[PDB]
């Protein structure tokens, strides 16, 4: 990987693996979602961010300040088969006080084609009371080093998917998978779930049926809270529709404390 | 990737990446698992296997016959940490009529020093039936086009850790994780639970002070009986001591057992 020409923008390619695809023999949206956060990891370090697991600047760590994220929005129009290289283009920038974003852009290295494209937004949060903050002055200052200062955006349209508000769904949920726990696998270098993991789950309660007949084109996927290593989460869907679209809740399995909400957009194979 | 020289191997570059490291910065065994995995299947492509993730000869097909893992076996001195190359070279060996097995070289890329060694035992089973086989004549002659025809072993010694008996563990055990359940990332294209997750399951029984303060050094694991998409495993571990550790993976409701295997672990 490296960063492009005007050192604003990042690039890497990946050969999609033999474990990272489903039964169609292409990537899953987790193998995606992996793939974006790994190209993200290496834009941060180029760049001169810490190394340490968690991309702060030197302001944050003088104020104990680290990024989390608040949403993350998939859009596959085609996915890598085994085998095949996929290239992606990421950036960020910032959006003013309320955090900051990352986007990305997925091409099929050989036909040079867009495969699909992501947006996620961050926001600043002290470490240690674990309280969401607004973005300093200075934090904003050191953005404008290594971001486009024209805007450039993964989804610019009018109307667009990744700014969707999201509700909340109402039992009784029409499919659940109840007891979902993770495993040290589901944990990054600072033992924290990795946000991969929550969409693993979120899908894990649409029926086998839909998995097998359609595609997922989009998600959306809004984190409120963090899952704990020793906390058990509930998995909801509810259909809400050719094109089949759900409505999805996380919650811990005891208290019903919200974690997740999200949707999903299916398309017929 | 690719086949060595002699065309008898093949090699493969890995970078690690930032989700495939634990708290130490380094991979964790699954990582390095998957990673043996993928360079095994990348071999299998480019000697004329089918690209189905079955990897079956000709003859295999018309006898509906696929190979399954009876025994995993991974020894690692160091792991290598975020953004290191790791070099993995891989070959193929026949054991007459009771299977095959998979050898597994891991290099550190920069210094080219044996980081690690692995070794997996495959033993033929009907695809439809569900039972095991022993190897025919002509998937034996098969296997001579691509395997060296020399012993090549990662574990050459006599008397070595990856031939050892596994006991059963007897109740109680001293540790268990209960209720652990595969999700559709766990499994493989072929929507089997991929060998690896087994690995993470038999971990899971292993205490948190053990991860903290050690290293794990070698893990051996065998395989008896295919966790299924909606079966539930319990995971349990007895100390049997450098730290050692017995385990058994069991289904949670009638206790038939999946898995059974051993760990080492050195102090950090
Ligand atoms: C530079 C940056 N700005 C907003 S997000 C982000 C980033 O690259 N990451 C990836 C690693 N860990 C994080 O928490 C955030
Ligand atoms: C060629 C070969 N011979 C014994 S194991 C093996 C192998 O490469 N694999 C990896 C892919 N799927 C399998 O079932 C076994």
């Amino acid at each position: 990987g490296s960063l492009t020409e005007d050192g604003l923008s990042y690039k890497e390619k990946f050969v999609v693996r033999s474990y990272e695809v489903g039964s169609n023999k292409t990537a899953t949206v987790e193998t995606i979602a992996n793939l974006l956060q790994e190209v993200g990891c290496n834009h941060a370090q180029s760049v001169g961010f810490s190394t340490d697991g968690f991309a702060t600047t030197t302001t944050m760590r003088k104020l104990h300040l680290i990024w989390v994220t608040a949403r993350m929005h998939i859009e596959i129009y085609k996915y890598p088969a085994w085998g095949d290289v996929v290239e992606i283009e990421t950036w960020c920038q910032s959006e003013g006080r309320i955090g900051t974003r990352r986007d990305w852009i997925l091409k099929d290295s050989v036909t040079g084609e867009v495969t699909g494209r992501a947006t996620s937004k961050w926001v600043m949060m002290n470490q240690d009371t674990r309280r969401l903050q607004k973005v300093s002055d200075d934090v904003r200052d050191e953005y404008l080093v290594f971001c486009p200062q024209e805007p450039r955006l993964a989804f610019p349209e009018e109307n667009n998917r990744s700014l969707k508000k999201i509700p909340k769904l109402e039992d009784p949920a029409q499919y659940s998978m109840i007891g979902l726990k993770p495993r040290r696998a589901d944990l990054d270098m600072n033992q924290h779930v990795n946000n991969v993991t929550y969409i693993g789950w979120v899908l894990e309660s649409i029926p086998q049926e839909i998995v097998d007949t359609h595609e997922l084109q989009v998600i959306t996927l809004d984190y409120r809270r963090e899952c704990q290593q020793d906390d058990v989460v509930d998995s909801l869907t509810t259909t809400t529709s050719n094109d089949s679209q759900f409505l999805h809740l996380l919650r811990l399995s005891g208290d019903g404390q919200e974690i997740n909400r999200g949707t999903t957009l299916w398309r017929k194979k």
